[PDB]
């Protein structure tokens, strides 16, 4: 306080490298003035003594184009780090201020204080910002949820839908849904405008248009068995006028359909990432791959290449197995098989290594008291085993009998014993984990899902599904609001702020 | 037996027939047969605990007809199997707390 | 204390920080900067790297006879000391010893099989 | 605690121009006369807020 009031700026830019490191370590980024320093630092008492003064200039923009609500977003962090302080500061500083201008600005990436909690993936000053009711008097338009009515313990509130709906570019549900780099999106998808907003969008067009994907997926298999088992089988380049010759034609078309659909998509999404193809892109890879195995096997057999039976069975017996994808439909069938993804990846995979270990380890060492072509042979013959058929004419014809047992029993000791009933006892510390989780990462599949269905409607038809109703929340604002209700026995109070005196639906 | 039956075991049936007429129809391959009566029947057969190896035997293709036999048997046996078990663990940990009341 | 297995007399003493004025001498954790929320600090490392002799890191893992060995080993000098060894030198000595002995598994079954 | 025996055998079967190479510590300065052989680790910490008195350097950052 003597230096502030002694002529000292308080408008500088630190602008060093110590103050915009590279790596987290090397500095500490707070914001560049001696406003963002008392204010990412938990001073109270100083923000409020610059503010006060009149050469405080609230409203600029650094070396990266953030402002003072910009870089309290990039330094919050959880509740069991920082604790409280940053949500503390926000509407501290926004008060103050008394109107839109800090909200509505765009740094150098293109981002406002709001699309940039969502980027980064702050849960709690985003919880905060989408749910922020204002009740005093003279600052009420700086708030984003309203209280219609109410009447006892029964209410009814409007939120606000102004860039966290689909109606612009680069939008809060859109930004959360394709976002590859944070790791709590199925935290930030609970948060109250948003889980509304997506179970609306389902009930109206989006499970309808689940069901016309499914019906046509599930006849290009049926048509694609039967015109290959009751035989070159497709397309009947012989024209006899039979009837039900759509058949050869359906199958045809709609493989390329899905071709040309999926060479978008592969081109366009690059996550570069090994857990990327695991969990997202998984099934564009593998649509296809059939949608060319059934086009490239009509054109092996044109010249005469005799392989057009090879990619016939691996298109039919592939694209069986491609429709549990359709699963997600049901609640009860979906978390189902999404322990199905977690069982092949934490479990599986890892015995099958052991396994192979022993399997060509005994394998070609069996040649002993009978000897083979031992690799093809005594690796089939434990394989056989295994199964649960088995051949004992080798241990009557062999070199040695009782003694031919202990490779034999060795084998029998490790495979059903151990190996597989440590697999079983692995699989129930892994199911017991995930199924508290399972709802959720269940519900960041099927709203990707809804975000896709939405892009391929015509403007016409996007016109009639649209939430939200023209609401009169201030003085000339009319914003476009989403209604909920709710009934609260715990809070008594009298009601000041509402905007009908005649409560009801009307 | 009702709380095993109805969580558990109809989801199992479900995925498995997916399976089962989605392999049982497409071995006709190697050894083409009315299919869907008998090459759904030794893939049945091979399940309950018998085998049948003169077909094979009998195949266009030595060792390379395992690949959709053994595709088979990775699913049905160390898959689905063992993670039924794993979801009767976790149903019968939380009905037997309410057994004694919804018995009464 | 490292010899009989008393990890909480071991975790006071490799990290002992003395902030007075006329002993400062007698730490083992120092404070390089600090800026804000971020510091830098600096860990002693006389008697516990293997440069010498008998030293702390070399007794704790050789030690038969106590049971606490792995609560000993996540201690704030000792963890850090045994990562950046792996990553220096000795996660490619251990592949170097795989595929060897990988090489000579299968050079051992081919000289026998084709007899 | 198995993987840390076989870091400290490794260590045992290298000649002693490639132990000098392969080798962590500075020497700091850390009172008068004082020069030890240090390891630097670095910290975030959010929950106590004291001023600093206690420091080596008096202009941060990792020079
Ligand atoms: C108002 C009526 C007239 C409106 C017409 C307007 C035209 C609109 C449509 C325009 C074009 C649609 C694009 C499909 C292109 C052809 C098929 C294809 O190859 O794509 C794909 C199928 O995709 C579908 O077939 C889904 C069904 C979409 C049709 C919408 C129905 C009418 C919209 C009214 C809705 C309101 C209903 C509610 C009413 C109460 C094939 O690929 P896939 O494998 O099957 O997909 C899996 C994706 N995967 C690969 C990532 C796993
Ligand atoms: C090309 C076929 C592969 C065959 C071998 C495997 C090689 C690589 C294996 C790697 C093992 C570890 C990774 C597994 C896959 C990633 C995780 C996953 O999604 O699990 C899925 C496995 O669902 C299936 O089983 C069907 C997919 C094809 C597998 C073959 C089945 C039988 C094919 C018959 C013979 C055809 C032979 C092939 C013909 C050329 C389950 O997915 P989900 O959770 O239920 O749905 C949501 C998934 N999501 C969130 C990711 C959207
Ligand atoms: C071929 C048999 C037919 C089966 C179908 C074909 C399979 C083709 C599949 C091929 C690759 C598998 C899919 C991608 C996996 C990536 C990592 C992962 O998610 O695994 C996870 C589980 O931990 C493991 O699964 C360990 C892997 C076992 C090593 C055995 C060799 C390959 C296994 C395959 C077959 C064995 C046969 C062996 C024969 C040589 C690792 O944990 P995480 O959650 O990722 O944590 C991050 C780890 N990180 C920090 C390092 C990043
Ligand atoms: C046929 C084989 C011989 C087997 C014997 C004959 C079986 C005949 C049986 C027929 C119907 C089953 C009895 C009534 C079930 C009603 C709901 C229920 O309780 O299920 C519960 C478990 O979740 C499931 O079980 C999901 C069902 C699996 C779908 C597969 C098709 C039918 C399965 C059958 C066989 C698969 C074969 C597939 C072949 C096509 C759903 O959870 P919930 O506790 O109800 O919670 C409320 C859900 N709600 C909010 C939506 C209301
Ligand atoms: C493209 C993907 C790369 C992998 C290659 C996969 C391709 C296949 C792999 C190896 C095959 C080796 C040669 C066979 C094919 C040559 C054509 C042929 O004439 O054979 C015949 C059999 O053809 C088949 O149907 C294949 C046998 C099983 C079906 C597919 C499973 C194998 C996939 C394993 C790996 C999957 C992927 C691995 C990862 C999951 C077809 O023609 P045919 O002779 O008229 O019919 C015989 C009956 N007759 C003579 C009495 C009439
Ligand atoms: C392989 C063996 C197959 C045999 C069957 C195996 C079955 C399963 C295996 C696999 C299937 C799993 C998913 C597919 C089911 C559809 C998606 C879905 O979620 O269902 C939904 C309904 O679905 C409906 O829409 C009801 C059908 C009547 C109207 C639809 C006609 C077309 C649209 C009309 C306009 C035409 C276009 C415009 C023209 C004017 C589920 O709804 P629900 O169950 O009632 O309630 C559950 C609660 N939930 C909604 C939150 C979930
Ligand atoms: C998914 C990955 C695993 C797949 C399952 C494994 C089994 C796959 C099953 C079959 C794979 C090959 C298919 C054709 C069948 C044999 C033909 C052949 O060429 O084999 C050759 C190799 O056989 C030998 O030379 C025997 C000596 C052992 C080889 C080296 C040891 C391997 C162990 C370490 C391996 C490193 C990796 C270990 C991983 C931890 C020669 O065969 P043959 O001896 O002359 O007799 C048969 C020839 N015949 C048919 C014409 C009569
Ligand atoms: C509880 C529900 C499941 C029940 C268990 C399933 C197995 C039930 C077992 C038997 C059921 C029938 C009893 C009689 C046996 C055969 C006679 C017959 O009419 O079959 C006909 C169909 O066979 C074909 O046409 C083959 C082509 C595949 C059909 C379509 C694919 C089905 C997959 C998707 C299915 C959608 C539902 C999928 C659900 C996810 C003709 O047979 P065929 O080819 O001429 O040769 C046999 C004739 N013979 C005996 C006189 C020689
Ligand atoms: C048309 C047939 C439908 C019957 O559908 C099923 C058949 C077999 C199974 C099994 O689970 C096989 C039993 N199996 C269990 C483990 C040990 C050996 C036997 C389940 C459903
Ligand atoms: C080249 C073959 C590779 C196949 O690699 C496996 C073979 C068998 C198994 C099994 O797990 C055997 C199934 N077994 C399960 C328990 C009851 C009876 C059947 C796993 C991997």
């Amino acid at each position: 306080a003597v230096l502030i009031a002694a002529g000292a700026d308080v408008n500088a830019h630190a602008k060093g490298v110590f103050f915009n490191p590279k790596y987290q370590h090397e500095g500490f980024y707070f914001g560049e003035t001696p406003l963002a320093l008392a204010a990412c630092t938990n001073q109270p008492e100083i923000v409020q003594l610059l503010m006060e003064n009149e050469q405080t200039d609230i409203t600029s923009q650094d070396s990266r184009g953030n402002n003072i609500l910009h870089a309290l977003v990039t330094v919050a962090e959880d509740f069991k780090t920082q604790n409280d302080f940053v949500k503390r500061m926000y509407d501290m500083i926004l008060l103050r201020s008394g109107n839109w201008e800090l909200e509505t600005m765009r740094n150098n990436d293109g981002l406002t204080p709001l699309q940039l909690a969502a980027k980064m993936g702050k849960a709690e000053i985003l919880k905060y910002i989408l749910s922020r009711e204002i009740k005093e008097k003279p600052l009420r338009s700086l708030s984003r949820k309203f209280t219609d009515w109410a009447y006892g313990p029964v209410s009814s509130s409007l939120y606000d839908l102004t860039n966290v709906d689909t109606t612009t570019d680069n939008s809060v549900l859109e930004i959360i849904v394709y976002n590859t780099n944070i790791d709590n999106r199925h935290e930030m998808l609970t948060l109250e405008p948003l889980h509304t907003l997506l179970h609306t969008k389902w009930k109206k067009f989006a499970k309808y248009m689940f069901f016309l994907s499914f019906c046509f997926y599930f006849f290009y298999n049926i048509t694609l068995t039967l015109v290959s088992y009751y035989r070159h089988p497709l397309a009947l380049t012989h024209k006899m006028s039979w009837l039900q010759l759509l058949g050869r034609m359906f199958v045809l078309i709609w493989a390329t359909c899905i071709s040309v659909k999926e060479g978008i998509a592969i081109f366009l999404l690059r996550p570069s990432d090994l857990q990327s193809i695991l969990s997202d892109a998984w099934f564009h890879f593998v649509f296809f791959v059939q949608a060319v195995l059934v086009i490239l096997s009509v054109f092996l057999y044109l010249f005469a290449y005799k392989e057009y039976l090879a990619c016939l069975v691996l298109a039919m017996a592939l694209g069986w197995a491609n429709m549990l994808y359709y699963t997600r439909g049901f609640q009860s069938m979906g978390m189902y098989s999404v322990m199905i993804q977690k069982v092949i990846l934490h479990d599986v995979l890892k015995f099958l290594f052991v396994y192979i270990l022993f399997l060509l380890g005994f394998g070609v060492a069996l040649a002993s008291l009978i000897e083979y072509g031992s690799f093809s042979d005594a690796v089939l013959e434990l394989f056989k085993l295994t199964i649960g058929l088995g051949d004992l004419n080798i241990q009557q014809n062999s070199t040695y009998p009782i003694l031919f047992l202990f490779l034999l029993i060795t084998y029998v000791i490790l495979t059903f014993v151990l190996l597989l009933n440590m697999l079983i006892a692995l699989m129930g510390e892994t199911v017991e984990n995930v199924s508290k989780e399972s709802e959720r990462i269940w519900r960041l599949q099927r709203a990707r899902t809804i975000l896709e269905f939405e892009k391929m409607l015509p403007e016409w038809l996007r016109s009639r599904f649209r939430m939200g109703e023209l609401c009169k929340v201030a003085d000339e604002d009319f914003r476009l609001c989403l209604r909920i209700n709710e009934v609260k026995w715990t809070e008594w109070k009298t009601h000041v702020s509402f905007l009908n005196e005649d409560p009801g639906p009307i």
